[PDB]
């Protein structure tokens, strides 16, 4: 039709556009990529996923990263499979927090005198501590850095300081590093260690960043996270581009026309239009921006090798950016169709309270408000673990379970007998 | 309005005031904490989830726990991570039973002579067996040391004696021990080896009390269980409490005055308003002796620093504290709304025996007969290990699982035909 | 009543009687004793229920149970735990099947001239083969030992011969299979290995019984089982057993005068009451057997203490007779009540025998025609493991997995909608 | 009946003849088989299912498959247990990629100069590369060969070249592949290298084959993936067949008769015959074929010994044939009864692509569009892993998994109510 025909040449324009650079061998990229780091014993037996000390980090940072990062085809610049090429070199950021961020409650005294606390946004030092300028002793801005908020695990975080850009050679490494041990870089108030670098492969051209964190929290121990993300970088790769430039203009038109001379009463459908207008622009204006700095990035790296190219900010950004085209993608696609529970949240709230106070710790589920939606919604479906509900309190755990899935089954039931007819 | 609006005044208040010490930061600590003394392996690779035999809870309790303790910022009251103090020292409170406790059938005599049996409130050993009086030897009372009765996993437990308050350095508590192996001060006929002790962080103002069991049954062997429990212990941090406070008196004479003039039948909402009106009592009580006993704790330690403050008293009162406000939390979230089976029990509770009799042995589910309705419950929902089931006779454990489904899918389709209209 | 009350007496006598020998101490002692040797691990660490190859077998029978025998209260009766002792020694049976059982295709000759078999009660070995008489080397009837033929995973067996009765002590018996290993007993073509010992503790009453099963099939390899079975033995423990042997012909007699005067048509209560009262007479026939076997056995043992008392046997018999107990007591429990699929069951075993066929190796379920009633069996609940369906030939494994779940949802729904009035 | 029960009788001869070679003894025999080269560790510890790097594939094929292949009742032809031989030799096919497969683009030049590729049945190099003519470095053809397309993981293969005949002695293959290793014989651009032999036991007449494939991907690393398949190869074996070659004229007759005479308008029963008539031939003619190549596959090796007999070709295709024979003996089955999600499949792959673009990498699951409907389908079952969709972006996840579950739960809910009547 001259209607609905049009929007069938945009679906697979913009289906075209969206595999443009789907790499169908990148999952395989990164199982490789995170399991050569994260699940790599130590000499004396650590991984990244297994971390919870603080004197194992760094063995984890001396064995299974420092002896799997520089191999000696192979020339100068470390190739870490022998097949994709470590470009620039990791930097280590630490974020700490100072001595009297919040008080002791009087009882204690006299013993326990340095009182450091939970991460916010205030509350970090500024202040170097070290012995001499060298970079990893003094903090740096939130814009002398320009990295942006990362989220972990507990609560999001900012662009900290502290940084120690890497050398790039096996014993070079080794005698910062150990170095760095006896100056007690990984202090008691740490909130976040990062290391930060990433790999290109020339064989599919695809940019992987690894961003792994080894978080200490309030409590103590550690925590770790990871995030390995996985994409092209770089786009005849071009020109299939230029015609899905057109549809922005084409439908922004006639969506005002409609609204330009529209009634006085504006359903779903207008703002279905909306949700896909929207993300367009903001996709088609990434491109610009990639082309700009990925560019900056290697005209940063090939004059001056020693030096960190910051790829996570638009790594993150165009992960997000393929995000955003899987989602107005999958409403494009389900815009082709263009041709009581008010006793029931209250009580799903109520147990999901119920179970963040009586299972507040002891599970790692179960552990934050969300959490205990997320729990007690895999418990309608038959996802759960009764051998840590069991083994918390062993009186009120049977207790909250058996008549929680009685109500689920009740509710379930008791709203189709009056609405079968 | 005037008499709906006042309940929710009272529930935001009961709201806050339980939120009011409910870090949000514990579960993170309780992970540290448990998996720190845990799943720490030995130097011969023996962890206390592992634990079965006797031999090596005396290299759990002396490479894990003692070169996982004391650690040499850091003064010489023992921070265990470097940011949470070890406040007090730790005791191990062992049970035993006598060797006249039953006798043995006249079958078996002239080698099988002494026999020692399960463990009851009576059949203890009120009576000393070692060198000379050290106190780890020499029985001690229920209320000489008033610890509750502990409940393990096979049956409860009381207040025992043969104690041992341990030193506070690395070669004392090791000195300690190892001459406590040749006086065998774990003999045959144990039944509960206790050992307690509890660490503080200032950080986040949370205590944790760790209580860890070495059960060694009738039967042999060891069956370990553990009991880690972190709450705040204090508490601007209490003018929020005294609104609260007024709403029992404000609730209790709006009950009794319906009660006072009432009529001769008198529904659920009624005790439905009792069972949240009693706990509010119960729990504005524990605020008192939270006061005395935390500060009589640490009136006790900081002279004479070299002993057990016990907190697993109040820490089992404040942990099923906080428990009661979630549970009357829970009901005043379900009172917002003022504004045949009988062929099925009989024959429910007969597959739970059935299955019992059946899989008494070879399953550690299936075991008790509470636990056949914890099983055979989870069985309607789709948790269930079949090839535990098949594992133990191979020829009716088929036979109950086939038509013990066959039968919950007919009494579950039987009602909804005639209830349908 | 006169009739329903007069049941209800019958059903607590019956209830008492079966939990008379209900040891509530018995799945502990099921897991310390399975826990003891099976998953132990040897010197270079090989523990039973992961055994496959030979030459493996015999580090299994030489750290992990010659190592964990013998312990030196203690005297010299081989207490295993401390707590528990060994009645009699170890035997270690052995079938074997001959050379000459099936011949070779006439394709292959010239090399592999021996033709071993799969285990039948025909083509067994019975003639001596080592150097000298020494019990070990020679066969022995089914009748000179007694033992009942054992069910094990493949196939049943019989009471076959070669055993070896183990000595006493920790140097003995390891001076006997050190030299039992240069004769080469378990030559090529054994097909089972059995050792069978027990022990009881005084401090509940209880003996268990322990088979290890180590079967060696005609492909190769080693694939075992186990079989742990713990039961009472032993029985004022007599004196509840005569009131419930009035019952039997109490409830004969009312079942005779109604079918003595019986009219021409006689419901399922009939069979109801038979196979309920059937079971009684085979239940009380025990006891004198058991009083005879249990003195006999005791009586062989105090004198001449190094002998094999054979427990199995009984011990067998005993296990169904309280699975028996059950069986009749949950007939009991049902019996208070006395106050299409042609189109799927075709079907339903046609892909049953598409899975045996496609699904044959590969997967150690779906494996036996009946196992693939049970997993297909399995998927209608939800336990299923598609990583094994679509690791297996990953064209029809997913081919007949999605329509065979259809076809349970249609055949699931179709029924219904014409049955709901 | 006269056309009824001759089908029967086609149905009993065609079940006996599938079961003709249905050894009931196979899936231990794969169980002994692949556990025993798979999942063997090497001396340093790496198995076959945990191989991702290069430098341990010569660790596995030279520990755990040379140490696991040549045992010295025992001869000369190396049986692997002592009760199944070594027939021929494994070889080693190698395939590779060249040099200039693709380009890369400008950005990155100067260092990253030699490019590999994807596999393809184009890009190979059909050009020798070490240092003399040894077999092992000279490519061959597809039909210098013979073996089939391989399919492997990622996707298919071909015939390729530089393989290796290994020699029959502990010392020789050892010899062999340490010379092996300094030519460099995996080098930097590898896409498979296989291993592949096969063993046959006299005791229950079954050939099992093995192919091990070691697949270095375009990204990196090892993603390894085995093939082992075990069928009869022989077969009074021969004279149940004739009666059911029959069958196939007997019922061809009974369709084209009525074929011949057709009227016009020709159900699906006519294709149901169809489909069961037209695998027949193809199942009838591959015994002539076997009985051509197993002859002829001896016959090339008992006169030199030291060659591989290729008999992966028939082992696949007899693989196929029984699976073919289970597939119409299911339609033969399914014979015997011969006597609108417009709306939601748009929108289930619109669901399944928005899996696929997030959960592209991070997740080896939804990770082609294929197993985004076959995971996509699990979750409507409840087999479903959300500890890897919550671990891979945290904010999309979730969102996209409960309001995926809520659509399944409305388009279920929905069909219904207007079908019950
Ligand atoms: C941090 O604590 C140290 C003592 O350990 C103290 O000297 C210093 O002044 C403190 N600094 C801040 C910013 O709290
Ligand atoms: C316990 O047993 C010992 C022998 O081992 C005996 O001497 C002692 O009298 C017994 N004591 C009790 C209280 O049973
Ligand atoms: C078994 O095989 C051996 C050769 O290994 C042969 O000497 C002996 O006669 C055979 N015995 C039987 C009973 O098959
Ligand atoms: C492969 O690369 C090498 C350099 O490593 C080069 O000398 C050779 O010509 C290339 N061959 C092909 C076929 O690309």
């Amino acid at each position: 039709l001259r209607e609905l025909l049009v929007y069938i040449v945009f679906l697979v324009d913009i289906c075209l556009l969206t595999y443009g650079m789907t790499s169908s061998s990148a999952y395989y990229y990164t199982k490789v990529m995170s399991e050569l780091f994260l699940h790599t014993p130590s000499d004396t037996g650590v991984s990244f996923q297994a971390i919870s000390s603080m004197a194992d980090f760094w063995d984890f940072a001396q064995g299974p990263l420092l002896d799997s990062l520089y191999w000696t085809g192979h020339g100068s610049h470390s190739f870490i499979y022998y097949e994709n090429m470590l470009l620039g070199v990791p930097r280590l950021r630490q974020l700490k927090v100072r001595n009297d961020s919040c008080v002791v409650h009087e009882d204690f005294r006299e013993d326990i005198l340095s009182c450091y606390d939970v991460y916010s946004p205030d509350k970090e030092e500024q202040l170097p501590f070290g012995p001499f300028n060298g970079t990893a002793w003094t903090y740096h801005s939130q814009d002398e850095l320009g990295g942006f908020s990362h989220w972990g695990r507990l609560t999001s975080y900012s662009g900290g300081g502290y940084y120690l850009d890497l050398p790039g050679s096996r014993q070079g490494s080794a005698e910062a590093l150990r170095a760095l041990q006896e100056g007690l870089w990984l202090d008691r108030g740490t909130r976040v260690v990062f290391i930060d670098f990433s790999v290109y492969n020339a064989n599919i051209n695809l940019f992987c960043v690894l961003r792994l964190v080894v978080e200490f929290p309030a409590t103590g121990g550690a925590i770790p996270s990871w995030q390995i993300r996985t994409v092209k970088l770089i786009r005849f790769i071009v020109g299939c581009e230029v015609i899905f430039c057109v549809f922005i203009f084409y439908y922004v038109v006639e969506e005002i026309l409609e609204l330009h001379i529209h009634r006085l009463r504006y359903s779903i459908w207008n703002i279905l239009d909306l949700v896909v207008i929207l993300l367009s622009i903001v996709a088609v204006g990434f491109h610009i921006f990639r082309t700009l700095e990925v560019n900056r990035l290697m005209g940063k790296l090939l004059q001056q090798p020693n030096t960190y190219a910051d790829f996570e900010f638009l790594a993150f950004w165009q992960t997000q950016y393929n995000n955003m085209n899987a989602v107005n993608l999958f409403f494009a696609w389900i815009k082709i169709f263009k041709y009581f529970a008010v006793m029931f949240f209250i009580v799903f709230f109520a147990y999901a309270q119920l179970g963040y106070l009586l299972f507040g710790t002891q599970v790692e589920n179960f552990s934050t408000f969300i959490k205990c939606i997320f729990t007690q919604f895999r418990i309608i479906l038959g996802d759960f673990d009764y051998n840590a509900i069991d083994n918390a309190n062993r009186i009120l755990g049977p207790a909250y379970f058996v008549t929680y899935v009685f109500f689920v089954f009740f509710v379930l039931l008791n709203m189709f007998l009056a609405i079968i007819n």
